[PDB]
């Protein structure tokens, strides 16, 4: 993390262990692109110096698999940025090492001067974080997800749910997914069920009413 | 947090990473809708901005499911509020922006002037849970709730205690399901073993008496 | 808590998050109304408030069921106390209020004038566990419980030493229980291996004796 | 915990929550007797007055049963160095009392006067443990322990190593256990497999050799 | 831990008992050899005395067999250092102890004479560790893993890729054994699936491409 010195002077102190724990804790059980770990660290990610936002990165226990998967992405957006600004004219401007804090010395990260470099860093990585989900199709594709036999509309609705956020498309698409397939890809049970109790408004029925009828009595 | 500086000067410090802990493992182990995490949230949440109540709301690990019903129950909150407090005619007053700390800036929340949005998001978050559980039928129908086969006759008491604090009922009306369901949604091996050992009593038995009985030999 | 300030002044801080953390892993794993719940709180209460003891025992997580057993049995407690120091004629003295701590504002609690109701207070619940722990059968009646079959003796003899702790009776009868018992509702494996080892000693053989000999080759 | 003022006076401060935590999580997952247990203690016990070192022995959550036969064990401990030291005919010296810190106040025990207490109080407790999980023959009769079928090597490896640590017997006995055992008490599939890999070193074999050849191809 | 007093003064404190709870919780859930232990190690030992270093590795909960392969792995470390830094013929220089910290008082450890040991232990015990796992084949044989039945291409993924890293031979060869393997050590339903999917660049597909094959639709 970085220090604010009272004299402005900044310092680096290690991440403290308790912040590690919660952040692995999330890894463990949500996946380390899940969206709760790309939360957490941007709640946690303000005072901490670009090379920190990468080293907990790979320290966060997790597949070898996805850490494989984010380190390409994540090269993969330095590079787009790389080919965006070509080195500075005049003055020092930002380079790939600096962005990403390699070459640069720990106490060097905190100086203000990489003020900048933090934000980028941590950008590129929830930007890395989000594609590797949606690529790892944990989500997986969203109409194909169905409700599980004799399983819970709510268990159902996650699933549902948590696919439909992940497609990158418009917040319109999302609600149509949302209302048709809760029907469309719920198991006859509910189906039948939530058919008698919303009448003729399946199609038109909002999480809430399904969700308030084939859980409940 | 809200920092009360000895000069009375309010400043913000991010929620210290064990608060997170504790809220998480309660919002793994038991629901983020969960009475548990209710209370939790309403012990740790009088020092907490208005933006911070939303947003560890927001953090804490649990379905996309329940985020998404308390996401429209707190915004249907909210749209009551404002219908009833039209903008003010003279002085800032309330509006759902300032009280859900939206368009704020962190430091500005801790300041005093938000003191009442603190208070009001509060109240919100903690209506939407208990709305969201309730409708979440979690403790589901308090009298559909019967014994499991071969279960104790406490865990059966759980559900059914869990059931009937649920349902938004007077006292007088929870005491008599309490009383009168805890005999009849209860299995035959207990409903036998409490109808000899408390006799006639068994619907003025209090939960004691069928739980000194049916639980233990 | 209750903050001794260099003054001597008392004043209120929230019970540390990691407080709750270690009382309510306790809590989840052993119940709320184990023994070692009753001793954590007892090592951990002496600086608590009495409105303290009463709300952290409010927040662990346990069953609505047992929270509900101990709620009637404190409150049972409570009204013999008050039959017993009917109010005072010269002096404050303690009433229910004050000693539960309902009705005094959080700072007060602190105040030396309570010393005594924080104690008294963590009396009551520490009594209160105990009664709901025994009557719970949790432990079980003491003679019924026998070695379940493909059992360690360690096993047996952990649920025996439960049921012999809990039982309300003089140490000498625990004692006679715990010597005699061992064998008697030990399984055939660990009854006849014993036999053969510990010989005509086995009415009158320690617990480690008979715990050295089936447990072991 | 025994605090050292800066004028070299010493206080009490309870055991951090955090320090109860390891050790318990430590209690909970090994034995409350296993080794990991208590090196922990050994590592956080040179800072603690005599009564800690039991109370945290008593507050660890075990078996009723372990904290059973550690009580009589120590006892028997305090028993034989008590006959050992008779009382001091000049000079307080150290009475079984004064050791298990029974009838001091908690402050007084931080006193320097009792720094030779906390030793052999620690001392006593982490030799009852080592009897106690010796005689729990948790680790087993060391010859005893064999291969499971369908198991790993290193599984394997790792209860016969336990058990030939668990036994008192001087370290060339412990060697030639450990070389000739992992052969003779391992699993035919291993054995065959190791018999053809090591050749004719099989007795003559580290267990790096047996573990490198079959837990691997 | 070593202290930096102001007047650069070293002192050693104990290791804080949080930076246990999470060097443990990846001892338990991942190996004391899994590199995320060989990480973490490494990020929170750049202020370990050399002591520590040693004690904290003891400490850790794992197998006595891992604890004992890395045991005899330090030590044969030792032994090569030994004889390539022959004593020193002017000046104090490094002794196997000295590096090892064994015969140093704790205090000492820290004093900044040692700066060169902590740095020497540490490169021992995280070369100890990557040599243990290696030999556990914990990863296994590189080509010898293939894709379990009814298992996502993902959790073959990260066998293979760990065990691609755990053999040490250069990058090209793990480049190629990650883009060979991918397919040749997969099930039939991925090979089938992929062999389709990217036609004939099966060979020379990355993790991506099989990735957002196999486990996606």
């Amino acid at each position: 993390p970085i220090v604010v010195q009272a004299a402005g002077g900044r310092s680096w102190k290690a991440v403290d262990s308790v912040m590690f724990q919660q952040l692995q804790t999330v890894a463990m059980q949500h996946g380390l692109v899940s969206e709760d770990f790309e939360r957490q660290l941007a709640y946690y990610a303000t005072t901490w110096t670009s090379k920190d936002i990468l080293e907990v990165l790979a320290m966060m226990p997790g597949n070898r698999a996805q850490k494989e998967l984010i380190q390409g992405k994540l090269n993969e957006e330095a590079e787009r940025w790389r080919r965006n600004n070509p080195p500075p004219p005049a003055g020092g401007g930002l380079t790939v090492d600096q962005i990403m804090g390699v070459g640069q010395t720990n106490q060097a990260a905190a100086q203000a001067n990489m003020d900048q470099a933090r934000q980028i860093c941590l950008q590129w990585v929830i930007n890395a974080l989000r594609a590797v989900r949606h690529m790892a199709h944990r989500p997986g594709n969203p109409m194909l997800v169905k409700q599980k036999t004799n399983e819970p509309y709510e268990d159902f609705a996650a699933r549902l749910l948590e696919a439909i956020d992940a497609e990158p498309v418009t917040q319109p698409i999302k609600d149509y997914l949302k209302l048709t397939l809760s029907y469309t890809n719920a198991s006859a049970d509910c189906q039948k069920q939530m058919d008698r109790t919303l009448g003729q408004r399946v199609q038109q029925a909002s999480v809430e009413e399904k969700m308030q009828a084939c859980r409940d009595v």
